[PDB]
């Protein structure tokens, strides 16, 4: 088993997806921006198992692998494919109400082991498929949810399903020689905080060292899953610095967070981790399908330097982060821009930048009393109200577009907003 999966293969390109692209670039305008489109179709995403019928709807697990071993034999060159197990049961517990299919109440833990890993697990084993890398990252918005947010009933009834369901999905997986495993860990505006960074470590190495091969078990960790978090933060390099007074982390937007980016989160866990017995071969992803920042919305433009607005805490920092966003929790539908494409190593520490959520496709519908018909499970969540305000922080707008259709449906008019804020910008 390699060091690093990314190291050496080409990333998988989902012919679905692509295909969602490619229209999308037929039908733009300008000759530029279409171009850029039609180049954004080449690169790599994952694909998301996020409910039992993903499986085997459409060409299914078995047809992606199936290209992807079509992909490997036409380049002449390894190819590694990403998958998102994302059904777990009171799946996303702290939103008021999900899309995930299954709950604790309702028999969830053993649909998610015999409905739902079970058959992937029979799929992924198959010999035909040895050749391939086959990346799986684990449970997106999951145990984050037990460092933070157990004052919520449906989190605090969902931690042993949590716990057993992930702890069952990577002993499963971890019978196959060829996958590469890596857990969700939020990103920095979720867990940065001290207390919720060192609950993580905790609860995290918890359930890790409980599984078969315990810190064994997994390859890494990923950071940033269809988030819009900066890997870097450039013109804020230091979350102590002094300005009226005050240290630029105490501005309004961070909290008091000392983490501005997913290269310093990403990290800073890596190493905490080490030191608490995962063996140094562990690395991590950070998801910068969305986080470039270039362009400008939310009445901004990328900044090009720390502000000169010395004044107050919060002009200076606001003037120098190239997260534009309102608040850090501003989840949907968001005018960002595409960030660095899919790359091996690019720093000590990190397996691989890579595109998890695919761009283009929609957070969530953007307004109440649209059924999804070929997912009753869909409903709206007024974090993507383009009219309403942030459940985290009414005091800030959720940024969210609108005239979204439901959550992983293509989205034309985000999907041109994200090229053209693309950064570093698409080249055609
Ligand atoms: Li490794
Ligand atoms: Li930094």
């Amino acid at each position: 088993m390699l060091d690093n999966p990314f190291i050496g293969a080409i990333g998988y390109v989902n012919p679905d997806w692509a295909t969602n692209v490619i229209s999308q670039a037929n039908q733009t305008a300008d000759p530029t921006l279409a171009a850029q489109m039609r180049k954004v179709a080449t690169y790599s995403t994952a694909v998301w198992l996020d409910r039992i019928a993903a499986i085997t709807a459409g060409r299914g697990l078995r047809g992606h692998l199936d290209e992807a071993l079509r992909q490997m034999q036409q380049a002449g060159q390894p190819v590694v494919i990403t998958l998102v197990i994302y059904d777990l049961s009171n799946r996303d517990c702290s939103a008021a109400a999900s899309n995930g299919e299954l709950l604790v109440a309702q028999n969830g833990l053993a649909r998610y082991k015999a409905e739902f890993i079970d058959p992937i697990v029979a799929i992924l084993s198959d010999p035909r498929y040895a050749g391939l890398r086959i990346v799986t990252i684990i449970e997106p918005d999951s145990l984050p949810n037990l460092v933070t947010n157990l004052s919520i009933p449906a989190c605090a009834e969902a931690q042993n399903a949590y716990i057993e369901g992930i702890r069952y999905a990577v002993n499963r997986l971890r019978t196959i020689p060829n996958v590469y495993i890596y857990l969700d860990i939020a990103h920095s505006g979720w867990l940065g905080w001290d207390n919720n960074f060192n609950g993580a470590v905790n609860l995290y190495t918890q359930v890790v060292q409980g599984m078969d091969q315990g810190f064994n078990s997994i390859d890494g960790f990923i950071t940033n899953v269809a988030n819009y978090t900066p890997f870097e933060e450039p013109y804020l390099p230091d979350p102590n610095l002094t300005i009226a007074g005050q240290p630029v982390r105490s501005a309004s937007f961070y909290e008091w967070n000392p983490y501005f980016d997913e290269l310093d989160y990403a990290l800073a866990l890596r190493n905490a981790f080490i030191g608490r017995g995962f063996p140094s071969t562990i690395g991590m992803l950070i998801d910068t399908s969305r986080n470039g920042w270039g362009g400008c919305s939310y009445g901004r433009c990328r900044p090009t330097g720390p502000s000169s607005d010395t004044s107050s805490v919060n002009a200076y920092v606001d003037g120098s982060r190239v997260d534009r966003r309102y608040h850090r929790g501003n989840w949907c539908n968001q005018a960002g821009g595409i960030g660095e494409r899919p790359q091996a190593a690019p720093r000590s520490g990190i397996d691989a930048y890579v595109w998890v959520k695919p761009p283009g496709e929609s957070d969530g519908v953007s307004q109440p009393g649209i059924v999804d018909p070929d997912d009753p499970n869909k409903k709206f969540d007024p974090m993507c109200d383009p009219n309403g305000q942030s459940r985290y922080n009414s005091a800030y707008p959720t940024g969210a577009l609108p005239n979204a259709p439901h959550a992983g449906r293509w989205f034309p008019q985000q999907s041109e907003i994200l090229v053209r804020n693309a950064y570093p910008p698409i080249q055609p």
